[PDB]
């Protein structure tokens, strides 16, 4: 599938640069602006509308909603509105949620891993029954979550890290091979209709990839330097090397929808220039 590039921007209360940041993303060649769903961050659909008002080309996506924060019928109303009032520019990524303190602050039941995944399942089923027009993305690497992506999603987002719900660890390329294969087996005949996304956490410009990876073992001691050089959540080297890496990873994993974090917006833009 043709590449599409996203930048995960954090609309921040008290910071007056939202419109300028969204314009920079579009001017830098990104195809998607992605926004998160967290307490203490601006409300995602309202921020996406504010982005739509100052951009013309980019798609706007939630990346990803905390399913515990949304009533499915009311979310369906939001999605239809966002779709119609932007001219079809909105996509909705969904997840189970994972920050327990935020559930507690909002007065919501943390429950169990099972109830949190079931809430995502129930929401996805409802959104499809209500025939929402926004493309749907599902994010997360748990078995049940990838099964839901395979059943319901237009895009599956493969995480690239794990944590203990209630600390972050990057997964290896080999673990990622297995998660993509699991998804594909669950998707069956629908595999070819689901776009594959991943989020790159760090985009590290360097003229010495090997020395950089060796140094980075300090922050990820559970990995070798060779594993660090193959980690799907990291891009290391020159822009030409990073472009070649993304071509190789599209072949290996099927990743054609690549997002980066806001801090690396400018660092990654040269790669967009080379892949287009
Ligand atoms: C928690 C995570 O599961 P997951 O299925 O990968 O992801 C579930 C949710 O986090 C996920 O669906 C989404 O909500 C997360 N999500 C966001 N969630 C949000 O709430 N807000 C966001 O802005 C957000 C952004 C986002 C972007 C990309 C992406 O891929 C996911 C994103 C995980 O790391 N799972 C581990 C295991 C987790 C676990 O339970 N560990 C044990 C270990 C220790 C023990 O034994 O007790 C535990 O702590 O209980 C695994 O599958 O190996």
């Amino acid at each position: 599938r043709p590449f599409r590039f996203g930048v995960n921007l954090v609309p921040t209360p008290g910071v007056s640069s939202w419109r300028e940041t969204c314009r920079t993303a579009e001017q830098s060649g990104y195809d998607v602006i992605a926004v998160p769903d967290h307490l203490g961050v601006h409300s995602p659909f309202i921020a996406m509308m504010a982005a739509a008002a100052v951009t013309e080309r980019v798609q706007l996506t939630t990346f990803v909603l905390n399913s515990a924060f949304w009533n499915p019928v009311l979310l369906a109303r939001d999605l239809l509105t966002a779709h119609e009032l932007t001219g079809g520019r909105v996509e909705a990524g969904l997840g189970t949620g994972y920050v327990r303190a935020e559930f507690e602050t909002a007065g919501l039941d943390w429950g169990t891993a099972g109830t949190r995944v079931t809430r995502l399942a129930d929401t996805l089923a409802a959104l499809r029954t209500l025939a929402v027009p926004t493309p749907l993305m599902v994010g997360g690497n748990g078995d049940r979550v990838l099964g839901l992506a395979a059943e319901h999603a237009d895009t599956v987002s493969f995480s690239g890290a794990t944590l203990t719900p209630g600390t972050l660890r990057m997964i290896t390329a080999e673990a990622m091979d297995e998660r993509v294969a699991f998804f594909a087996e669950r998707a069956g005949e629908r595999d070819s209709q689901v776009e594959r996304n991943t989020l790159v956490q760090s985009v590290i410009a360097t003229d010495d990839r090997a020395a950089t990876a060796k140094a980075m073992r300090s922050r990820m001691p559970y990995l070798t330097a060779e594993q660090i050089l193959q980690l799907p959540t990291l891009l290391i080297g020159t822009p030409a090397q990073m472009a070649e890496t993304l071509l190789e990873r599209r072949e290996r994993f099927g990743f054609s929808y690549v997002c980066v974090q806001e801090r690396y917006l400018a660092a990654f833009a040269p790669v967009i220039g080379l892949l287009g």
